[PDB]
Protein backbone atom coordinates (compact mmCIF):
# COMPACT_ATOMS: atom_id res chain seq x y z
CA UNK A 1 0.00 0.00 0.00
CA UNK A 2 1.63 3.20 -1.27
CA UNK A 3 -0.01 6.59 -0.78
CA UNK A 4 -0.90 8.53 -3.92
CA UNK A 5 -1.75 12.16 -4.65
CA UNK A 6 -5.54 12.35 -5.15
CA UNK A 7 -6.90 14.37 -8.05
CA UNK A 8 -8.76 17.54 -7.16
CA UNK A 9 -12.52 16.87 -7.48
CA UNK A 10 -13.14 20.11 -9.41
CA UNK A 11 -11.56 22.60 -11.78
CA UNK A 12 -8.83 24.90 -10.47
CA UNK A 13 -11.21 27.82 -11.02
CA UNK A 14 -14.28 26.19 -9.45
CA UNK A 15 -13.93 28.16 -6.20
CA UNK A 16 -13.65 31.62 -7.78
CA UNK A 17 -14.05 34.34 -6.69
CA UNK A 18 -13.55 32.98 -3.16
CA UNK A 19 -10.27 31.12 -3.82
CA UNK A 20 -8.52 31.84 -7.11
CA UNK A 21 -7.13 29.26 -9.51
CA UNK A 22 -3.49 30.20 -8.89
CA UNK A 23 -3.80 29.35 -5.19
CA UNK A 24 -5.67 26.10 -5.88
CA UNK A 25 -3.10 25.00 -8.47
CA UNK A 26 -0.08 25.78 -6.29
CA UNK A 27 -1.68 24.40 -3.13
CA UNK A 28 -2.65 21.08 -4.75
CA UNK A 29 -0.06 20.45 -7.48
CA UNK A 30 2.99 21.75 -5.57
CA UNK A 31 2.43 21.73 -1.80
CA UNK A 32 0.34 18.56 -1.51
CA UNK A 33 2.40 16.74 -4.16
CA UNK A 34 5.56 17.32 -2.11
CA UNK A 35 3.90 15.98 1.05
CA UNK A 36 2.86 12.66 -0.52
CA UNK A 37 6.31 12.04 -2.03
CA UNK A 38 8.13 13.06 1.14
CA UNK A 39 5.77 10.91 3.22
CA UNK A 40 6.58 7.90 1.05
CA UNK A 41 10.31 8.58 1.40
CA UNK A 42 10.01 8.82 5.18
CA UNK A 43 7.92 5.65 5.42
CA UNK A 44 10.51 3.71 3.42
CA UNK A 45 13.30 4.99 5.68
CA UNK A 46 11.24 4.10 8.75
CA UNK A 47 10.50 0.59 7.48
CA UNK A 48 14.24 -0.04 7.12
CA UNK A 49 14.97 1.41 10.57
CA UNK A 50 12.13 -0.58 12.14
CA UNK A 51 13.32 -3.89 10.68
CA UNK A 52 16.81 -3.21 12.07
CA UNK A 53 15.48 -2.15 15.47
CA UNK A 54 17.23 1.21 15.09
CA UNK A 55 15.20 3.26 17.57
CA UNK A 56 17.37 6.36 17.15
CA UNK A 57 16.63 6.38 13.42
CA UNK A 58 12.92 5.83 14.07
CA UNK A 59 12.78 8.77 16.48
CA UNK A 60 14.81 11.03 14.18
CA UNK A 61 12.27 10.34 11.42
CA UNK A 62 9.23 11.30 13.53
CA UNK A 63 9.24 15.04 12.64
CA UNK A 64 9.32 14.35 8.90
CA UNK A 65 6.63 11.67 9.22
CA UNK A 66 4.24 13.90 11.18
CA UNK A 67 4.93 16.89 8.93
CA UNK A 68 4.60 15.05 5.61
CA UNK A 69 2.10 12.48 6.87
CA UNK A 70 -0.08 15.19 8.36
CA UNK A 71 0.24 17.19 5.16
CA UNK A 72 -1.17 14.28 3.16
CA UNK A 73 -3.98 13.62 5.65
CA UNK A 74 -5.00 17.27 6.02
CA UNK A 75 -4.96 18.42 2.39
CA UNK A 76 -6.78 15.31 1.17
CA UNK A 77 -9.58 16.21 3.59
CA UNK A 78 -9.41 19.92 2.75
CA UNK A 79 -10.24 19.43 -0.93
CA UNK A 80 -13.32 17.38 -0.04
CA UNK A 81 -14.38 19.98 2.54
CA UNK A 82 -14.79 22.47 -0.34
CA UNK A 83 -17.02 22.35 -3.41
CA UNK A 84 -18.56 24.66 -6.05
CA UNK A 85 -21.88 23.23 -4.81
CA UNK A 86 -21.00 24.31 -1.26
CA UNK A 87 -21.82 27.28 0.92
CA UNK A 88 -24.91 28.17 2.88
CA UNK A 89 -25.77 26.21 6.02
CA UNK A 90 -25.93 22.48 6.78
CA UNK A 91 -29.18 20.63 7.44
CA UNK A 92 -30.47 17.64 9.38
CA UNK A 93 -28.74 16.03 12.33
CA UNK A 94 -25.47 17.93 11.84
CA UNK A 95 -27.26 21.28 12.13
CA UNK A 96 -28.98 20.07 15.30
CA UNK A 97 -25.62 19.08 16.81
CA UNK A 98 -24.08 22.44 15.86
CA UNK A 99 -26.92 24.25 17.61
CA UNK A 100 -26.71 21.95 20.63
CA UNK A 101 -22.94 22.15 21.09
CA UNK A 102 -22.27 25.76 20.02
CA UNK A 103 -25.65 27.44 20.52
CA UNK A 104 -26.22 28.30 16.87
CA UNK A 105 -24.64 27.97 13.45
CA UNK A 106 -23.49 31.60 13.58
CA UNK A 107 -21.84 31.01 16.97
CA UNK A 108 -20.08 27.93 15.59
CA UNK A 109 -18.76 30.03 12.70
CA UNK A 110 -17.40 32.58 15.18
CA UNK A 111 -15.70 29.89 17.27
CA UNK A 112 -14.02 28.13 14.34
CA UNK A 113 -12.98 31.45 12.79
CA UNK A 114 -11.51 32.54 16.13
CA UNK A 115 -9.57 29.29 16.50
CA UNK A 116 -8.33 29.54 12.91
CA UNK A 117 -7.42 33.23 13.15
CA UNK A 118 -5.87 32.49 16.55
CA UNK A 119 -3.25 30.09 15.19
CA UNK A 120 0.10 31.82 15.72
CA UNK A 121 2.36 30.61 12.94
CA UNK A 122 1.39 27.73 10.67
CA UNK A 123 -1.37 25.28 11.48
CA UNK A 124 -5.00 24.30 11.01
CA UNK A 125 -8.41 24.86 12.56
CA UNK A 126 -10.72 21.86 12.85
CA UNK A 127 -14.30 21.06 13.63
CA UNK A 128 -14.12 17.53 15.03
CA UNK A 129 -16.24 14.90 16.74
CA UNK A 130 -15.34 13.67 20.23
CA UNK A 131 -16.23 9.97 20.16
CA UNK A 132 -15.98 9.53 23.94
CA UNK A 133 -18.13 12.57 24.75
CA UNK A 134 -20.34 12.05 21.69
CA UNK A 135 -20.38 15.70 20.62
CA UNK A 136 -18.65 18.22 18.38
CA UNK A 137 -15.44 19.99 19.37
CA UNK A 138 -13.29 22.73 17.85
CA UNK A 139 -9.50 22.49 18.06
CA UNK A 140 -6.42 24.04 16.49
CA UNK A 141 -3.28 22.18 15.44
CA UNK A 142 0.21 23.56 14.71
CA UNK A 143 2.10 23.08 11.45
CA UNK A 144 0.79 19.89 9.75
CA UNK A 145 -0.04 18.05 12.99
CA UNK A 146 -3.24 16.15 12.11
CA UNK A 147 -6.32 16.30 14.29
CA UNK A 148 -7.03 12.61 14.88
CA UNK A 149 -3.41 11.48 15.14
CA UNK A 150 -2.57 14.08 17.79
CA UNK A 151 -5.93 14.55 19.55
CA UNK A 152 -8.10 11.52 18.73
CA UNK A 153 -10.85 13.79 17.38
CA UNK A 154 -12.31 12.73 14.03
CA UNK A 155 -11.92 15.54 11.45
CA UNK A 156 -15.12 16.95 9.96
CA UNK A 157 -14.13 20.35 8.54
CA UNK A 158 -10.63 21.80 8.28
CA UNK A 159 -9.59 25.35 7.43
CA UNK A 160 -6.01 25.68 6.20
CA UNK A 161 -4.50 28.90 7.57
CA UNK A 162 -1.02 28.37 6.14
CA UNK A 163 -0.05 31.61 4.43
CA UNK A 164 0.28 29.82 1.08
CA UNK A 165 -3.45 29.06 1.26
CA UNK A 166 -4.55 32.70 0.98
CA UNK A 167 -1.59 35.07 0.74
CA UNK A 168 -1.55 35.50 -3.05
CA UNK A 169 -5.15 36.76 -2.97
CA UNK A 170 -5.69 38.18 0.53
CA UNK A 171 -2.08 38.99 1.52
CA UNK A 172 -1.70 39.40 5.29
CA UNK A 173 -5.46 39.83 5.85
CA UNK A 174 -6.37 36.30 6.92
CA UNK A 175 -9.87 37.37 8.10
CA UNK A 176 -10.77 38.15 4.47
CA UNK A 177 -9.81 34.58 3.55
CA UNK A 178 -11.96 33.11 6.33
CA UNK A 179 -14.96 35.11 5.10
CA UNK A 180 -14.62 33.77 1.56
CA UNK A 181 -14.09 30.12 2.46
CA UNK A 182 -17.51 29.78 4.12
CA UNK A 183 -19.09 30.21 0.66
CA UNK A 184 -17.52 26.97 -0.64
CA UNK A 185 -17.82 24.60 2.34
CA UNK A 186 -19.08 21.23 1.10
CA UNK A 187 -21.55 20.56 3.90
CA UNK A 188 -22.58 17.34 2.15
CA UNK A 189 -19.07 15.98 2.74
CA UNK A 190 -18.91 17.26 6.33
CA UNK A 191 -22.25 15.56 7.00
CA UNK A 192 -20.97 12.24 5.63
CA UNK A 193 -17.99 12.35 7.99
CA UNK A 194 -20.28 13.25 10.90
CA UNK A 195 -22.80 10.52 10.08
CA UNK A 196 -19.96 8.01 9.80
CA UNK A 197 -19.24 8.66 13.48
CA UNK A 198 -22.84 7.96 14.50
CA UNK A 199 -24.31 4.53 13.84
CA UNK B 1 14.10 -8.28 16.63
CA UNK B 2 12.37 -7.45 19.93
CA UNK B 3 14.09 -5.36 22.61
CA UNK B 4 15.33 -7.02 25.79
CA UNK B 5 16.36 -5.57 29.14
CA UNK B 6 20.18 -5.71 29.25
CA UNK B 7 21.86 -7.08 32.34
CA UNK B 8 23.45 -4.46 34.57
CA UNK B 9 27.27 -4.57 34.30
CA UNK B 10 27.63 -4.68 38.10
CA UNK B 11 25.79 -5.38 41.33
CA UNK B 12 22.85 -3.15 42.22
CA UNK B 13 24.82 -2.07 45.30
CA UNK B 14 28.08 -1.41 43.44
CA UNK B 15 27.53 2.37 43.48
CA UNK B 16 26.98 2.73 47.23
CA UNK B 17 26.93 5.06 49.02
CA UNK B 18 26.45 7.47 46.12
CA UNK B 19 23.44 5.68 44.59
CA UNK B 20 21.83 3.11 46.87
CA UNK B 21 20.83 -0.42 45.93
CA UNK B 22 17.09 0.25 46.21
CA UNK B 23 17.28 2.96 43.54
CA UNK B 24 19.43 0.86 41.21
CA UNK B 25 17.15 -2.17 41.51
CA UNK B 26 13.95 -0.18 40.96
CA UNK B 27 15.47 1.95 38.20
CA UNK B 28 16.66 -1.08 36.23
CA UNK B 29 14.16 -3.85 36.99
CA UNK B 30 11.01 -1.67 37.07
CA UNK B 31 11.47 1.63 35.21
CA UNK B 32 13.76 0.40 32.44
CA UNK B 33 11.91 -2.92 32.10
CA UNK B 34 8.67 -1.05 31.44
CA UNK B 35 10.31 0.97 28.66
CA UNK B 36 11.51 -2.19 26.89
CA UNK B 37 8.14 -3.94 27.20
CA UNK B 38 6.18 -0.88 26.05
CA UNK B 39 8.72 -0.17 23.31
CA UNK B 40 8.19 -3.66 21.87
CA UNK B 41 4.41 -3.17 21.94
CA UNK B 42 4.68 0.19 20.19
CA UNK B 43 7.06 -1.11 17.52
CA UNK B 44 4.67 -3.97 16.72
CA UNK B 45 1.76 -1.53 16.40
CA UNK B 46 3.85 0.60 14.03
CA UNK B 47 4.73 -2.39 11.84
CA UNK B 48 1.01 -3.14 11.51
CA UNK B 49 0.22 0.50 10.68
CA UNK B 50 2.99 0.65 8.07
CA UNK B 51 1.76 -2.43 6.21
CA UNK B 52 -1.75 -0.94 6.08
CA UNK B 53 -0.51 2.54 5.17
CA UNK B 54 -2.33 4.00 8.20
CA UNK B 55 -0.51 7.30 8.66
CA UNK B 56 -2.92 8.49 11.36
CA UNK B 57 -2.06 5.47 13.51
CA UNK B 58 1.67 5.97 12.88
CA UNK B 59 1.50 9.55 14.14
CA UNK B 60 -0.64 8.60 17.15
CA UNK B 61 2.04 6.05 18.08
CA UNK B 62 4.92 8.55 17.97
CA UNK B 63 4.66 9.68 21.64
CA UNK B 64 4.88 6.12 22.97
CA UNK B 65 7.76 5.30 20.61
CA UNK B 66 9.85 8.33 21.58
CA UNK B 67 9.05 7.96 25.29
CA UNK B 68 9.66 4.21 25.55
CA UNK B 69 12.26 4.07 22.79
CA UNK B 70 14.18 6.95 24.33
CA UNK B 71 13.91 5.33 27.74
CA UNK B 72 15.50 2.14 26.43
CA UNK B 73 18.27 4.05 24.64
CA UNK B 74 18.95 6.43 27.52
CA UNK B 75 18.98 4.01 30.46
CA UNK B 76 21.10 1.44 28.60
CA UNK B 77 23.75 4.14 28.21
CA UNK B 78 23.42 5.40 31.79
CA UNK B 79 24.38 2.04 33.32
CA UNK B 80 27.56 1.88 31.24
CA UNK B 81 28.47 5.47 32.18
CA UNK B 82 28.84 4.35 35.83
CA UNK B 83 31.15 1.87 37.54
CA UNK B 84 32.21 0.98 41.10
CA UNK B 85 35.78 1.63 39.91
CA UNK B 86 34.78 5.04 38.52
CA UNK B 87 35.20 8.58 39.75
CA UNK B 88 38.11 10.96 39.55
CA UNK B 89 39.06 12.59 36.26
CA UNK B 90 39.57 11.26 32.72
CA UNK B 91 42.95 11.14 31.01
CA UNK B 92 44.39 11.33 27.51
CA UNK B 93 42.59 12.86 24.55
CA UNK B 94 39.24 13.11 26.35
CA UNK B 95 40.73 15.28 29.10
CA UNK B 96 42.45 17.41 26.44
CA UNK B 97 39.13 17.93 24.65
CA UNK B 98 37.35 18.79 27.91
CA UNK B 99 40.00 21.42 28.69
CA UNK B 100 39.85 22.82 25.15
CA UNK B 101 36.06 23.10 24.92
CA UNK B 102 35.18 23.99 28.54
CA UNK B 103 38.42 25.45 29.90
CA UNK B 104 39.02 22.80 32.54
CA UNK B 105 37.52 19.64 34.00
CA UNK B 106 36.18 21.60 36.98
CA UNK B 107 34.48 24.12 34.69
CA UNK B 108 32.99 21.26 32.67
CA UNK B 109 31.57 19.80 35.88
CA UNK B 110 30.01 23.16 36.77
CA UNK B 111 28.43 23.52 33.32
CA UNK B 112 27.00 20.00 33.16
CA UNK B 113 25.80 20.23 36.77
CA UNK B 114 24.09 23.54 35.97
CA UNK B 115 22.42 22.10 32.87
CA UNK B 116 21.29 19.02 34.81
CA UNK B 117 20.04 21.03 37.80
CA UNK B 118 18.45 23.43 35.31
CA UNK B 119 16.11 20.79 33.88
CA UNK B 120 12.58 21.85 34.85
CA UNK B 121 10.51 18.70 35.15
CA UNK B 122 11.72 15.29 33.99
CA UNK B 123 14.61 14.87 31.60
CA UNK B 124 18.30 14.19 31.12
CA UNK B 125 21.60 16.03 30.92
CA UNK B 126 24.14 14.94 28.31
CA UNK B 127 27.72 15.52 27.37
CA UNK B 128 27.82 14.83 23.63
CA UNK B 129 30.10 15.17 20.62
CA UNK B 130 29.10 17.40 17.70
CA UNK B 131 30.46 15.56 14.66
CA UNK B 132 29.96 18.45 12.24
CA UNK B 133 31.66 21.00 14.50
CA UNK B 134 34.15 18.39 15.76
CA UNK B 135 33.91 19.36 19.42
CA UNK B 136 32.11 18.59 22.67
CA UNK B 137 28.71 20.04 23.54
CA UNK B 138 26.46 20.01 26.61
CA UNK B 139 22.70 19.68 26.16
CA UNK B 140 19.61 18.92 28.22
CA UNK B 141 16.73 16.72 27.10
CA UNK B 142 13.13 16.55 28.36
CA UNK B 143 11.39 13.38 29.53
CA UNK B 144 13.12 10.42 27.78
CA UNK B 145 13.88 12.32 24.56
CA UNK B 146 17.24 10.87 23.45
CA UNK B 147 20.18 13.08 22.59
CA UNK B 148 21.15 11.77 19.16
CA UNK B 149 17.63 11.11 17.88
CA UNK B 150 16.46 14.63 18.74
CA UNK B 151 19.66 16.70 18.43
CA UNK B 152 22.13 14.67 16.34
CA UNK B 153 24.76 14.86 19.08
CA UNK B 154 26.47 11.56 19.90
CA UNK B 155 26.00 10.74 23.62
CA UNK B 156 29.15 10.39 25.71
CA UNK B 157 27.98 10.80 29.32
CA UNK B 158 24.38 11.02 30.54
CA UNK B 159 23.03 12.03 33.94
CA UNK B 160 19.48 10.89 34.69
CA UNK B 161 17.77 13.68 36.65
CA UNK B 162 14.35 12.04 36.78
CA UNK B 163 13.10 12.07 40.36
CA UNK B 164 13.02 8.26 40.48
CA UNK B 165 16.81 8.27 40.01
CA UNK B 166 17.57 10.02 43.31
CA UNK B 167 14.42 10.79 45.29
CA UNK B 168 14.52 7.76 47.59
CA UNK B 169 18.02 8.73 48.79
CA UNK B 170 18.32 12.50 48.27
CA UNK B 171 14.63 13.51 48.22
CA UNK B 172 14.13 16.95 46.63
CA UNK B 173 17.83 17.85 46.90
CA UNK B 174 18.94 17.08 43.36
CA UNK B 175 22.24 19.01 43.78
CA UNK B 176 23.41 16.49 46.38
CA UNK B 177 22.70 13.68 43.92
CA UNK B 178 24.56 15.53 41.17
CA UNK B 179 27.58 16.01 43.42
CA UNK B 180 27.63 12.35 44.47
CA UNK B 181 27.32 10.84 41.00
CA UNK B 182 30.70 12.24 39.90
CA UNK B 183 32.35 9.70 42.22
CA UNK B 184 31.13 6.74 40.11
CA UNK B 185 31.51 8.02 36.54
CA UNK B 186 33.07 5.28 34.39
CA UNK B 187 35.43 7.50 32.41
CA UNK B 188 36.74 4.38 30.65
CA UNK B 189 33.34 3.92 28.99
CA UNK B 190 32.99 7.64 28.20
CA UNK B 191 36.47 7.50 26.64
CA UNK B 192 35.47 4.55 24.44
CA UNK B 193 32.45 6.49 23.17
CA UNK B 194 34.65 9.53 22.52
CA UNK B 195 37.27 7.56 20.58
CA UNK B 196 34.45 5.94 18.58
CA UNK B 197 33.51 9.45 17.44
CA UNK B 198 37.02 10.07 16.08
CA UNK B 199 38.26 8.14 13.05
MN1 LIG C 1 -1.62 23.90 2.90
MN1 LIG D 1 15.43 6.92 34.61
Amino acid sequence: MKHSLPDLPYDYGALEPHINAQIMQLHHSKHHAAFVNNLNVTEEKYQEALAKGDVTAQIALQPALKFNGGGHINHSIFWTNLSPNGGGEPKGELLEAIKRDFGSFDKFKEKLTAASVGVQGSGWGWLGFNKERGHLQIAACPNQDPLQGTTGLIPLLGIDVWEHAYYLQYKNVRPDYLKAIWNVINWENVTERYMACKK
